[PDB]
């Protein structure tokens, strides 16, 4: 972040062709984009998105409608461009690239395919931890390495995605632990609500004060909810704007910032998910979405959606002022 | 609109690789998109947006901090490309057309501008007529025309955008007269405020019954507003999806809503302005509002920033359906 440039790019805003705050929201990011980039007149090109895949062992709790086969059947989906996050990328002038890290089952080779897979989906979470620290670690470096191969292709803006059948009950159980919340509060039919809940209860008892990020994670996360960490530390650490996107991804994206807090300075809210403990999760950012369509899919949909919207924002700046096109003020 | 394509379309929605309602509100915009394009698989490409700008008499009144000749500078701006509806059809791929049916002043030959003033300016609207039926038949018209160039180079979606200073009070008081509303629910300094709501009482008690709309808007509206109706009633007849910006421009919506009833199933409220009497606008038409930004710009601006949204929308259902992907149900 640079601090003149906002401070300039503040100047020249108040100076545009436009009543005061007459923008809205759109200022504000505006002018954040400006002092990432370092640049007065910011600008967004091409975009990425890295969608992570992995299973889940929960799914033993019975916490999804959904067989877990459904996950690398979706994976699958991706490569062959029948998925929504793949519709909604050519819309947005968006890169799609698949990470496995935890999918249960083989993946063929695939130019948009990025085969990591760390274990054959994770362990119950409800009935001991998730993964294995070294695990972790190996989904990080892969979610790291996924983004590193979107930043040299050219991404200008960077967005996680996620696909993982039971993976909002991983994401309510790290969220839960890193924002210090109970189940309830990231959790909301009746049995499978309470299935999920006492999934998360029973992982958040296993922990205890003083631990690590990702410890916490191997614990109680998914091996997708990890590489997103990944994918955005990396992100963050290129310098690029981050896209946020639903539930699990910004759970990826909450044990990023636990581990670098000034990566919430690269962050921008895609949308508002349907799902409950996503408005949490954007209040301890302190982050506004761009959206609220009451999308409840995943996948990096809402991210890759508000791409455009974020385009728009940098080229604010480069609206003529005032003085340049002798425009009157009151 | 083809019911029966809505119908096939409902269909597909519902058997599509993501669960039930996933992807909210966009869902119900791409069954609408399928309807009026009458297939299942809608494809939007191309869009553009005419920002019809004339001047108003009833600036006369104090209803606004800028002065007049603003309107004329920032036609020159769009020109120039330094408004705010530039930067944001350049992120839209979006064409951006001017029309002038009433600035005061005289404006260059250019190529996106159709110049068809009626007259300088319309007559202060809380003291008479601000225009006459004549005129206003005049800026209908230019309206028309603008749209259909717009169309005939290429346009897949249209939306109107309003530059025109004091532009809020025409609009006020067309928006109670074509609704029966009273100036405290469509109007919003406090002694600016007052002056503007006594305006639009002004105006309305000029009216009698057995008037038509058009005789309606001519007694208290802006011409730009009557262009605007006549942009959304070309792009109605070419049976494009149509999108509407703030409270002007739906204003302007309004009026060929109410000359054209089958109009509103092609319209799509790009956002919600600040304005509170747009709210009410879009509550009349029964229509949701896309984006909420807090913008309170106009110039077609949220309308154009809501396109990338529409062709997103138009993609779902090119999603591949479970039976298509080979993906288990739940
Ligand atoms: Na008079």
């Amino acid at each position: 972040m640079d601090p003149e440039v906002f401070a300039q790019a503040r100047l020249r805003m108040d100076q545009l062709t436009k009543p005061p705050r007459a923008l809205g929201y759109l200022e504000e990011v505006a002018l954040r984009l400006a002092a990432l980039q370092g640049r007065v007149k910011p600008e967004l090109g091409r975009g990425a998105v890295v969608v992570a895949a992995a299973d889940h062992g929960v799914v033993a709790e019975g916490v999804s409608a959904y067989p877990q086969e459904v996950t690398r059947q979706m994976v699958l989906n991706f490569l062959r461009g029948g998925a929504a996050i793949n519709q909604f990328a050519l819309a947005a002038d968006c890169a799609v690239y698949v990470l496995d890290v935890g999918v249960v089952g083989e993946l063929p080779d695939h130019p948009g395919l990025l085969k990591r897979k760390v274990r054959p989906g994770t362990a119950n979470l409800a009935q001991g931890p998730a993964m294995t620290p070294e695990e972790a670690e190996r989904a990080l470096l892969a979610g790291r390495e996924a983004a590193r191969r979107a930043i040299a292709e050219g991404a200008t803006l960077l967005a996680a995605g996620d696909m993982g059948i039971g993976n909002t009950t991983a994401a309510a159980a790290l969220t839960a632990a890193l924002l210090g919340l109970p189940p309830e509060a990231v959790v909301g039919g009746e049995e499978g609500l309470r299935r999920k809940r006492q999934a998360v209860a029973r992982a958040l008892a296993r922990l205890h004060p003083g631990m690590g990020p990702l410890e916490v994670a191997a614990e109680v996360g998914g091996l997708e909810l990890v590489a997103i960490a990944g994918i955005y530390l990396e992100g963050y650490e290129a310098g690029l704007p981050l896209v946020l996107d639903g539930f699990p991804v910004t759970a990826g994206a909450l044990l990023a910032w636990k581990m670098a807090p000034g990566l919430r300075d690269h962050l921008f809210a895609g949308h508002l998910s349907r799902e409950p403990g996503h408005r949490h999760q954007l209040e301890a950012l302190g982050l506004r979405p761009l959206l609220d369509l009451d999308l409840a899919l995943g996948e990096g949909t809402g991210a890759v959606l508000a791409m455009p919207l974020l385009r728009a924002a940098a080229r604010i700046l480069h609206m003529a002022t005032f003085q340049e096109a002798g425009v009157s003020r009151g």
